[PDB]
């Protein structure tokens, strides 16, 4: 089992990666992103876009929603299906956009510290 990885925090809003490598399909990696909000203000219009090396292939599922309510409200989850049969090193760049405290938030960053286990 591969442990989660916190990849982003800003003013109570956090993003977290979970990983699953199903044994019955070695080529496949399932990444679930989870957005939580422990601030005093709702997060709205939450969108997460992702990019990966051309050496592998990615398909996104629609997220569970676009709103993360204040004070430990229900999270947003989004699944990313990754096929990496050639076992190339995974790299992951995310673009986050959302509204929080009536301000437009825009953040972009590559995820460091991705476990080798997620692509090996």
């Amino acid at each position: 089992p591969i442990p989660d990885l916190k990849v982003f925090e800003r003013e109570g809003v956090q993003l977290n990666l979970s990983f699953i490598r199903p044994p019955e399909n070695p080529a496949l990696l399932l990444i679930t992103i989870t957005a939580t909000n422990f601030s005093e203000g709702d997060v709205t219009h939450f969108i997460c876009q992702a990019a990966v090396p051309k050496s592998l292939q990615l398909q996104l599922q629609a997220p569970s929603g676009n709103t993360v309510p204040a004070r430990g409200g229900l999270p947003i989850t989004q699944l990313f299906r990754i096929l990496n049969p050639n076992k190339a090193p995974l790299r992951l760049k995310l673009r986050l956009t959302y509204d929080h405290f009536h301000q437009s938030v825009q953040e972009i960053f590559e995820v460091n510290n991705l476990p080798v286990e997620s692509w090996q």
